[PDB]
């Protein structure tokens, strides 16, 4: 997409949990399940605004758990999550560290999703000792996911991507380019 991210609408994703989802990347919380996504589908850098990904709805599949292989399952349900944050590129860290020079973290995940576990999607997600999953993400509408959109939180929040037609296409935008 513009700026070099990576944002495709299905694609295969790791996925974690996360707490404290008030005030996201977006600048917009919501009350549904929400995510954030790696920068490099984000759409943005820390401290530069919302991304293109902000207010996407996408329905999540977890199917193998790669810390604990031999694992058959039971996985959790499919659930639909908000994307209102971004989960960022860090050193010393694998997940969402995706780049356009290295598309994939250390499962080869092109993608990641952290789920947050305030508002309860974690917990339909993830099965008890199982908090570490990979799989796969489609973007759906909106209508598909239950939840109200919290205020503004600064000057340029957005979540707009929540009316949008899936990836191919801009909403809320990509800021500056992707990290290489």
């Amino acid at each position: 997409a513009t700026g070099g991210y990576v944002q495709q609408a299905t694609g295969q994703a790791s996925f974690t949990m996360y707490s404290g989802c008030g005030s996201p990347a977006c600048g917009k919380a919501a009350s549904g399940f929400t995510a954030a996504i790696n920068q490099l589908a984000f759409g943005s850098a820390p401290g530069l605004g919302a991304g293109d990904a902000c207010g996407r709805c996408f329905a999540l599949t977890g199917n193998h758990d790669p810390y604990s292989p031999n694992y058959t399952g039971p996985f959790g349900q499919t659930i639909v999550v908000k994307v209102t944050d971004l989960c960022p590129v860090q050193g010393n860290q694998e997940f969402c560290g995706q780049t356009t020079s290295n598309p994939t973290d250390q499962h080869g995940m092109p993608f990641h999703f952290d789920i947050c576990e305030d508002t309860g999607g974690s917990a339909k997600f993830f099965p008890s000792g199982h908090g570490a999953l990979t799989g796969t993400f489609t973007e759906v509408s909106c209508s598909q996911w239950s939840g109200s959109d919290g205020g503004q939180l600064w000057n340029g929040a957005c979540l707009s991507g929540e009316t949008a037609p899936n990836w191919p296409s801009t909403a809320c935008g990509n800021k500056g380019t992707a990290p290489s």
